């Protein structure tokens, strides 16, 4: 209900929104629906929060290059239903 649509009457998002999927070392993949101009950081942090991972423990990577919260999906010119590579950067103690 309100978790997907506001109390407003006429509203729509025909914007260019793409689906991004992220794959971890475990083989666990999560799918997200965000806008091309929307920071992927949202889905990235959402991934670790739901998966039980830390940003200091893992890292996202696309097009071979590492992803940051300062990166947007439109910069990498990625398409919907593409896959993100996550790896464990756990080093310390």
């Amino acid at each position: 209900m309100a978790d997907e649509k506001p109390k407003e009457g006429v509203k729509t998002e025909n914007n260019d929104h793409i689906n991004l999927k992220v794959a971890g070392q475990d083989g666990s993949v999560v799918q997200f629906k965000i806008k091309r101009h929307t920071p992927l950081s949202k889905l990235m942090k959402a991934y670790c929060e739901r998966q039980g991972l830390s940003m200091r423990q893992i890292r996202f990577r696309f097009d071979g290059q590492p992803i940051n919260e300062t990166d947007t999906p439109a910069q990498l010119e990625m398409e919907d239903e593409d896959t993100i590579d996550v790896f464990q950067q756990q080093t310390g103690g």
